[PDB]
């Protein structure tokens, strides 16, 4: 993302 992350299920 920037300096972390989200894009995955749950
Ligand atoms: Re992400």
């Amino acid at each position: 993302c920037e300096h972390x992350r989200w894009c995955k299920p749950v």
